[PDB]
């Protein structure tokens, strides 16, 4: 396993232990635990590339530390 944070707007970010070989969806769906936020409004961002559902951490060179950007993007019904 290994360490990545995940930094927002507020400064409130979280610390997820993950696999390279993890899916976006698999991070989608711990940021949803843990932020309340459905996975298709959340726009999740590595280094200027929007991470997309059915592509691993490994894909986009996520590592030890690395951290990625979320921002909230409303679309369809809020919970």
């Amino acid at each position: 396993g290994m360490p990545i944070f995940v930094k927002t707007l507020t400064g409130k970010n979280i610390t997820l232990e993950v696999e390279p070989s993890d899916t976006i969806e698999n991070v989608k769906a711990k940021i949803q635990d843990k932020e309340g936020i459905p996975p298709d409004q959340q726009r999740l961002i590595f280094t200027g590339k929007k991470l997309e559902d059915g592509r691993t951490l490994s894909d986009y060179n996520i590592k030890f530390a690395s951290t990625l950007h979320l921002v909230i993007r409303l679309r369809g019904a809020r919970p």
